[PDB]
């Protein structure tokens, strides 16, 4: 079955969890995907190594990571692309099954959506 | 006059800043602000100190602080409030009497962040 793990940056403060893990709520109302999972990149559990793992347990075999952060940085561009073994070179370390596929996805970007969002909150709503 | 200013992270790479500009151009688009100005948290320029000035400059009197963050952070729960004159502390933004600031929320666990989030599973 594939899998969809939401991947977002981590906080010292736990807003940033607390956001993915809603999401994945959200998410998993639309009955996409069989299996749903969040993980975070710095401070808080579950790590991104710890959710990939938790769905290959869960008999994954198509992993989709979707990175829930608004623009490209260090972690979406070689950070996390590392961990999924996509590209080269104590951490946490995860290894990947030969008959598991991870299909790393793009960002939020630019998004007409996000423009709606800012005039929402522009006007307090 | 009204300002809207949105207030970014801002980063080592440049694809912050670059994401701040492309959503303030699509809200000039939109008509509704007269003066839009943006501001980075760290790293970048301009800052928010120089946005918000930047906009008092152009004669607004209300200037809407919007957070281009999803979650809260240490930035929309100290570091921008504080720098904006809301709330008490203990390069700087003076902030004329007669100008308010009306500092908003940040984006959250919006049902439109979810469609987005659908639209990159399935690679739109």
């Amino acid at each position: 079955m594939e899998a969809l793990v939401l991947v977002g940056h981590g906080s010292r403060l736990p807003y940033s969890k607390e956001l993915l893990v809603k999401l994945a709520e959200k998410v998993k109302e639309r009955n996409l995907f069989p299996i749903v999972e969040i993980g975070l990149m710095e401070f808080s559990e579950p790590t991104i190594p710890q959710a990939v793992k938790k769905a290959i347990e869960q008999g994954a075999k198509r992993i989709i990571v979707v990175p829930v952060f608004l623009a490209h940085g260090i972690h979406t561009t070689r950070d996390i692309p590392r961990l999924l073994g996509l590209i080269e070179d104590e951490h946490e370390k995860l290894e990947i099954p030969e008959d598991v596929e991870i299909i790393y996805r793009e960002p939020i970007g630019a998004d007409d959506r996000i423009v709606d969002i800012i005039i929402d909150r522009a006007f307090g709503r």
